[PDB]
C-alpha cells in the first residue's frame, strides 16, 4: 500500500465508466460474457472484488467477478481483447495497476494491464463498448470509479 485508495481485498464494488456512465458486467453465458450494463440495474453480475497480487505482482490486482468467480483479462493482439477466465490470476494478463486520474479525473482511475501495455475502455458509440486500448495513448474513456452496495 501507498496513499492510492485500493478497496480492501474481497470487498465488492462495481466499476462505473467516466465516459460510458455504465458499469462492467461479467456473467456465465456463452460469448459475449462481459460487457457494460446500466447502473440502475443494480445486478449481482456487475459486482467485482480485488485479489491482491503478491511477490512480483505486489502492487497489482486481479479483478474477480462476484457472479462467475473468474478474473478479467486485457490483451493484444489476440481477440477478444477483454474477457474473463478462471484461475484467480493464473495468467500474466489478469493483473492490473490502479492509476489515479489528475485534474477533473481525481475521483477516477485507469485500470492498466502493464505487461500487455493495455488499458480498459468503457465507451458509448463505438463497439465493443467494453474493450481496451494501448495504454500509452490516454483518453478519458479509460477512466473508472468505484460504486459500493
Amino acid at each position: 500500500m501507498t496513499d492510492i485508495y485500493i478497496p480492501p481485498e474481497g470487498l465488492y464494488f462495481r466499476l462505473l465508466g467516466f465516459a460510458s456512465r455504465q458499469v462492467i458486467f461479467a456473467r456465465n453465458s456463452p460469448s459475449p460474457d462481459v460487457g457494460l450494463s446500466p447502473v440502475n440495474d443494480q445486478a449481482t453480475d456487475q459486482y467485482f472484488s480485488l485479489i491482491y497480487g503478491t511477490g512480483e505482482h505486489a502492487g497489482l490486482y486481479a479483478i474477480k467477478s462476484k457472479a462467475t468467480g473468474k478474473v478479467l483479462f486485457s490483451r493484444r493482439p489476440a481477440e477478444p481483447y477483454v474477457g474473463q477466465i478462471d484461475g484467480d490470476g493464473r495468467y500474466p494478463d489478469n493483473w492490473f495497476k490502479i492509476e489515479p486520474g489528475k485534474t477533473y479525473l481525481s475521483k477516477y482511475f485507469r485500470l492498466v494491464q502493464p505487461s500487455t501495455g493495455t488499458a480498459l475502455v468503457s465507451r458509448t458509440h463505438l463497439q465493443p463498448y467494453f474493450w481496451n486500448h494501448p495504454q500509452t495513448e490516454v483518453f478519458d474513456d479509460q477512466y473508472f470509479t468505484f460504486l459500493f452496495e
